[PDB]
DNA sequence: ATGTGACGCT
DNA sequence: AGCGTCAA
């Protein structure tokens, strides 16, 4: 079992807030730039940052201060700023519009605010079918690299050998073949992203695999503005020079004892594990899992979910900012429930569906993990005054200060998520 | 002083 | 229900 059963996409926007005020500012098209929040530290922190200022070494985390001595000319768009807080609805609106276009193609699963997977299995199927044995020529993938290829002068002649390579070996005698449904599934993709690009203006990238691991990979092989298709039989020399963090989920502390409990790099070097050893280390379903992934075998299923299933407001209170007065929680939580209200009505508006559940989650000077706290309460009426009240009643006793207007210890997040949605 | 969404574990 | 990880 070779685990090609399916063919699964990952679609990414290439540097996408930055595109998103490019189209916007055509005064930012084709410069190097960046996407800035909150100007007045250190010039704000940079969020995203396009392929011409990333050749500076401009990266994302950055602030704008610092990014300016690496690169002088840096233009920056600023993040709209409402109650006091960086506001993301253009972003959420622009992702709003790429994925209503990738779901006229197939059934996709949001990621991210900028990346969607799709399962194309269907789609192939009957493509094939209006194809009728014809075989599939080199102008119906103009973006497309094949990983591996070619084997045996510029970037657009090779990548144009390596997909002569793939398509001369293809056999189209059968539609049963894997390697034909990935490549028919490319096609797909390459007029995807063309609708994506034709009516919005935005560029992305694409992955195409047989699952949703090896198809994000492919996707980071040649951004911007490529897609790439990763065969079942190129996984063997992909996979023994590829650094196991690389792997979608093995980026922190997982990943890192991988390495460390079993001496080992690259993820090609897991095969010479039994799969009772895995999951002696790691666990049964980490141990299963990583098994068949380093043989490029995995079986998650593409969810059909286009929206986000939680709603999340924060804002954070770094150093000197902390909140230290009763009377500051309560401005801050009411700045936040009203603009998770404005995002919940449009919400119900738009998705016909109610969040019935309201967390509220605290950080606490001096803590490192992200949330201090958490505790959840009732979410009955989209009412933003409401809200905050409910929000400070089941905080207000993380308040260890004696007087009563002092707030102790004083608080570095005030974070409010809507959830468990129910239809409406 | 970086600044919100999905999921597993218990 | 409350927490931790990974990331996007
Ligand atoms: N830690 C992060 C990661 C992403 N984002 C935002 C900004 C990104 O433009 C957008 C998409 O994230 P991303 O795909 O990981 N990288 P981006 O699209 O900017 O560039 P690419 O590397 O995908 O070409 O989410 C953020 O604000 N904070
Ligand atoms: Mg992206
Ligand atoms: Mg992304």
């Amino acid at each position: 079992a070779t685990g090609q059963d399916r063919v699964v996409a990952l679609v990414d926007m290439d540097c996408f807030f930055v595109q998103v005020e490019q189209r916007q500012n055509p005064h930012l098209r084709n410069k190097p730039c960046a996407v800035v929040q909150y100007k007045s530290w250190k010039g704000g922190g940079i969020i995203a940052v396009s392929y011409e200022a990333r050749a500076f070494g401009v990266t994302r985390s950055m602030w704008a201060d610092d990014a300016k001595k690496l690169c002088p000319d840096l233009l920056l768009a600023q993040v709209r700023e409402s109650r006091g807080k960086a506001n993301l609805t253009k972003y959420r609106e622009a992702s709003v519009e790429v994925m209503e276009i990738m779901s006229r193609f197939a059934v996709i699963e949001r990621a991210s605010i900028d990346e969607a997977y799709v399962d194309l299995t269907s789609a192939v199927q009957e493509r094939l079918q209006k194809l009728q044995g014809q075989p599939i020529s080199a102008d119906l993938l103009p973006s497309t690299y094949i990983e591996g290829l070619p084997q045996g002068v510029q970037k657009e002649g090779m990548r144009k050998q390596g997909l002569f390579q793939w398509l001369d070996s293809l056999q189209i005698d059968n539609l049963t073949s894997p390697d034909l449904q990935l490549t028919v599934g490319a096609v797909i993709v390459e007029e995807m992203r063309a609708a994506i690009e034709r009516e919005t203006g935005f560029q992305c990238s694409a992955g195409i695999s047989h699952n949703k691991v090896l198809a994000k990979l492919a996707c980071g092989l040649n951004k911007p503005n490529r897609q790439t298709l990763v065969s079942h039989g190129s996984v063997p020399q992909l996979f023994s020079q590829m650094p196991i963090r690389k792997i979608r989920s093995l980026g922190g502390k997982l990943g890192a004892s991988v390495i460390e409990i079993l001496g080992i790099e690259y993820m090609g070097e897991l095969t010479q594990f039994t799969e009772s050893q895995l999951q002696s280390h790691f666990g049964e379903k980490n141990g299963s899992w990583l098994y068949a992934m380093c043989r490029g075998i995995e079986h998650d299923p593409v969810k059909p979910r286009q929206l986000p299933k939680t709603i999340g407001c924060s804002k954070n209170f770094p150093g000197k900012t902390a909140l230290a007065t009763r009377e500051q929680v309560q401005w801050w939580l009411l700045q936040l429930a009203q603009e998770l209200e404005e995002r919940l009505t449009k919400d119900r508006n738009d998705n016909d569906r109610v969040a019935t559940q309201l967390v509220v989650s605290i950080r606490v000077q001096g803590d490192k993990r992200l949330s201090s706290l958490r505790r959840c309460c009732a979410l009955t009426r989209y009412d933003a005054h409401k809200m905050s009240h409910d929000a400070f009643t089941v905080i207000k006793n993380c308040n260890t200060s004696g007087i009563q207007t002092e707030w102790s210890p004083p608080l570095t997040m005030l974070f409010l998520c809507a959830t468990k949605f129910s239809a409406s």
